[PDB]
């Protein structure tokens, strides 16, 4: 047969670029008979993916085959590999996902929810959760799953989109299907070597936990905890420490804060994801975090989106030169976004050539704990280190444990939390959504959170979101 | 050999003459060798305690053996039963364990926490912890647990001091012995049944969770859930329900509504123990209350501590009557006190009477879950309904199991919180103090619980509190 691997939401122009990277320069995947199905709902972006893709794989030498596709039945249709990258809107009011968050966003902010109804204690991650339920999101994603138990028995659902831990979770737990929760975070890692002025090959190390809730739980040079390295470190170097740009917190005062409590170093977007200690308000973040008050503030974030938007107009328009330039190589006049010769360092193809071609590698990924940390339940969806090959999944032993206060105060807290999310979707009632807003810790009373979410209800876009939580 | 029942904190002068009432209204514990030890380090109440229990038995004609002691050792020393219903406090500052605690509350409030820094989200149930950690009552618990491993291997500890849930699993946890906590919230349940006109020995029942955080799984009548008649009640009744006193609570608006979100009703405490949806302050307290806005407020909890103040004052000043009036008959002349013919309706001499002798009864205690609920770890204490024989405690299965909402939502965020207090007393920690007033919903900045923390722990008469969380 041939493989077909489908990218529902293809229009992310630049993450399926490298996606078609990845795969078009992975040797077992070059092939004539691997078929990628770029998948999305709105055409401008997809037409760009497309010819864009087809020419950067032309200029690669690659003799993979690119399909695009407007109907979601036709690309999970025998598909072997889905990955859903989709960030879901309304074309009538929005052109982005990400429009839809920034505007509960400001009515959260209007109603005294600094940074949105959706930044909560352990969860400051921008854009994350929409509305708590994150309906939209969740939605999609249970529509792929219902159509691909159908259609497409024996494929991995590969989920990219946001909230991963919540949307894993509620597939694996309501339906059947094969999903893997897919998130990078676990590379920050690499900073913290290169700061300590250790070679990253001769470090004996480990993460886990929960998506966006790492921690470095095993971190050893030479057969001995390095851990008074970065004790000496937070003495001589810290204060002197400085952010290069906003997403730059792994060697932040909050991140070294959490380290001094926890006795473990968490890991990536887990810094972003702390109490409220370091986020009452941009002065405090900016004593954290540095001079940007890291991403996840009034400034950088829409700063964040308006690039990210002026990014995709300039694919499109890039994609209309391609056609009117058939000649020019996109490897050489824009070798940031068309690698030749490297590879994007996602996780992602290197797990679709370990299930289909048996190269193992060792993958960190969400997927059930089935024991692996013994106080938590056999179930819950956990961000854990695999190794993957064409047998599936094999979960590492974590050794040393997670700390007791890990345990306790982060990592429990935080499960809950995503059960309260699932229990407000699967429930359809308001009144789950208003309890857990009532242990929001800038609740100032019932009637704010009534009419916070009245008014986030009635924002034109969401008319089918209250719909679903009508009476 | 005799037996020997101890009672620890026996200046609770009221609470020591019911528990000594009931053994001496038992036919099989009323003998010449019952010996009941009186133990206190306040000698006006101890004094006051033992001549009224002395006179009291006296005129039920009870042959039982009263001995009064100064030293907790002789208390503990080969003693069958150990009741601990102690509330510590320094007698150069205080007259009174609530004294205290009062205090303390008073600087919370100060720095902007209203009814205090223990009244927490699942917990506004007055003098339930103290700063968090409850280092006197705890301190003074493990103490007993490591003097009676040594002198009184066979004994039961019956923790009936505050916090229980916290003190039980302790105990249990760090030492070995023999605890079991006490409360007897569960009786709020009979007034259920009266206001829904049902015979209450034809009502087929059953509560469980965690202390002060129960809940009526179980209500049938004629094999029928009898539900249905709580939704009717809460039609027809409850607009014109009104508290008889600030501790009628059972039947409220909070209660119900309670109800109504979480599928089953709250019994007793748990009522007190809502979100903050009830407790912003008392203006709200009285819309889901009542008039009084319950008890645990600035104007209801001060009123009911003067009520209980003056009490001693008059149980001491009868002791130097029956001193001075060797004649009277306290059965007759204060009859309501000590009661001739009736029993308390508290549950540890039942249990007494159930271990000792075989008279086996139905409880309701806090003990290990031990996988009766299925969803929680087997070591967390919790309060279940037991039989107790000769043998032990056995617990009833429960049935119908509680529902997913108060898992989530009440049970799983009250364990943790108890999880947080005990590390904060283990590790003798102040960053895990401040960790927990993090998550406090009326914490404004970090500075703030600074402030309150230090405030407290310079009071005077937490000289030794400070020394145990010093650097
Ligand atoms: N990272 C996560 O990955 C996701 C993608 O983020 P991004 O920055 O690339 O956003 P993006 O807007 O650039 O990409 C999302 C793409 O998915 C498409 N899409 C929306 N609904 C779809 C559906 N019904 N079926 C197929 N395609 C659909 C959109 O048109 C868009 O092109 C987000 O959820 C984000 O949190
Ligand atoms: N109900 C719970 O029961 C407990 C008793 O409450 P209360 O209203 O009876 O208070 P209370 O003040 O009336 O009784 C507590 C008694 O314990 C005594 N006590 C304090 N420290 C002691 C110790 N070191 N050893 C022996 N006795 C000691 C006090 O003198 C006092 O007489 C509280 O913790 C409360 O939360």
């Amino acid at each position: 047969h041939h493989m077909k691997i489908s990218i529902i939401g293809a229009g992310s122009v630049r993450f399926a670029l490298q996606l078609v990277g990845d795969i078009a320069q992975t040797e077992e995947l070059s092939r004539e008979d691997t078929h990628i199905y770029m998948m999305d709902v709105h055409e401008r972006r997809l037409n760009a993916s497309y010819i864009l893709a087809r020419k950067y794989v032309e200029e690669l030498n690659s003799p993979v085959k690119i399909v695009k596709t407007s109907s979601l039945d036709e690309a999970i249709d025998g598909a072997d590999f889905i990955i859903n990258t989709a960030y879901p809107y309304d074309p009538r009011y929005h052109d982005s996902g990400s429009q839809r968050w920034d505007e509960v966003t400001k009515v959260g902010e209007k109603h005294g929810y600094y940074r949105g109804i959706d930044s909560q204690e352990l969860n400051m991650v921008s854009t994350y959760t929409y509305v708590l339920s994150s309906y939209p999101d969740m939605k999609l994603a249970l529509e792929i799953a219902e159509k691909m138990k159908k259609m497409a028995p024996k494929a991995y659902l590969m989920q990219t989109a946001n909230p991963v831990f919540e949307i894993t979770q509620a597939v694996r737990r309501w339906t059947g299907a094969n999903i893997v929760g897919f998130c990078h975070g676990v590379a920050g890692v690499y900073e913290v070597f290169e700061k300590l002025d250790l070679d990253p090959e001769e470090v004996d190390w480990q993460v886990a936990g929960v998506n966006h809730g790492i921690w470095l739980n095993r971190f050893r040079y030479r057969g001995e905890d390095a851990y008074p390295l970065l004790d000496e470190w937070i003495e001589k170097k810290l204060p002197e420490w400085e952010p290069k740009n906003p997403w730059d917190t792994q060697m932040s005062p909050a991140a070294m804060d959490m380290y001094k409590f926890y006795g473990m170093l968490p890991i990536g977007d887990t810094v972003r994801n702390g109490s409220w200690k370091y986020h009452y308000n941009l002065e405090t973040k900016k004593k954290w975090f540095g001079k940007f008050g890291g991403i996840d503030n009034e400034v950088e974030r829409p700063k964040f989106h308006e690039q990210l938007r002026r990014a995709r107009e300039r694919l499109i328009k890039l994609a209309e030169e391609v056609q009117q330039n058939p000649g020019m190589k996109l490897t050489e006049e824009h070798p940031e976004i068309f690698p030749k010769g490297k590879l994007s360092g996602e996780q992602h193809i290197p797990f679709i050539n370990a299930i289909a071609n048996n190269k193992r590698v060792r993958l960190f990924l969400n997927v059930e704990n089935q024991g692996t940390l013994k106080d938590f339940p056999d179930d819950v969806v956990m961000e854990l280190p695999v190794w993957v090959d064409c047998c599936g999944i094999h979960r590492e032993k974590v050794e040393p444990d997670l700390t007791h206060r890990i345990k306790i105060f982060y990592l429990w807290p935080r499960i809950l939390r995503m059960e309260w999310n699932l229990e407000a979707y699967i429930s359809r009632d308001r009144k789950v959504l208003e309890e857990i807003l009532i242990r929001d810790p800038r609740t100032k009373s019932y009637e704010q959170i009534v009419q916070v979410l009245d008014e986030i209800f009635n924002l034109p876009f969401n008319e089918e979101l209250r719909r679903y939580y009508k009476e």
